RNA sequence: GUGCUCGCUUCGGCAGCACAUAUACUAAAAUUGGAACGAUACAGAGAAGAUUAGCAUGGCCCCUGCGCAAGGAUGACACGCAAAUUCGUGAAGCGUU
C-alpha cells in the first residue's frame, strides 16, 4: 500500500526506468513504445505520452497503428484539437492509409 | 632617461627639439564542487543434467593498450507475467417490441 507521493514517485521512477531501459535495448518494435504511453495515459499524465508517441513516430512514421493509438488517445482525453491535428498530419503523411480517413471523417 | 640646441647662458635651473609609446589566463588568494585505492559487511561468474573453449551482436556502459591488434568472466549488460490495428457461430434459458 502506497503512501504519500514520496512512494509514488519512486514506483514511477522503477516503471519509467523498466521502460526506458526496454526502449534502449531494443529501439525496434514498438510495443515497449505503446506500452509505456498507455502506462503514462493511465496515470493522467499525457504530455509524457504525447512524448513518447512523437519520439515512436521518430523512430517509425510508417506504423498506421502508432497514429491510431496516439490520435485515440488524444480523442479519448478529451483534446480534440491535438487529435485533429494529429489526423491531418496522418492523411498526410500516408495519404494511403483508408483507415485514417475513415476515422478521421468518423 | 640620453643627446643636440652658435637657448637663455651658467656650469645651478629652465625652455625647445629628437629618439624612446601600453605588460599581465591581472593572486603570494578567497571560494566552489567532484573525486583515492581500498578497507567495511553483502556478493559469485553464460549456453535447456554436470564440467567447460570461445567468436560475435546493440549502445546515455566502460577499463588496459600507439593501435582499424589483442585482452578485460565469451569484459559487463541483455533473461522479457515477450498481447500492435481488427471479430464472428450455434443452439439453450429468461425478459421485451
Ligand atoms: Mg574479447
Ligand atoms: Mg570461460
Ligand atoms: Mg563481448
Amino acid at each position: 500500500k502506497i503512501t504519500d507521493e514520496e512512494e509514488l514517485n519512486d514506483y514511477k521512477l522503477r516503471k519509467r526506468k523498466t521502460f526506458e531501459d526496454n526502449i534502449r535495448k531494443n529501439r525496434t518494435v514498438i510495443s515497449n513504445w505503446i506500452k509505456y504511453a498507455q502506462w503514462e495515459e493511465s496515470l493522467k499524465e499525457i504530455q509524457r505520452a504525447r512524448s513518447i508517441y512523437e519520439r515512436a513516430l521518430d523512430v517509425d512514421y510508417r506504423n498506421i497503428t502508432l497514429w491510431l493509438k496516439y490520435a485515440e488517445m488524444e480523442m479519448k482525453n478529451r483534446q480534440v484539437n491535438h487529435a485533429r491535428n494529429i489526423w491531418d498530419r496522418a492523411i498526410t503523411t500516408l495519404p494511403r492509409v483508408n483507415q485514417f480517413w475513415y476515422k478521421y471523417t468518423y
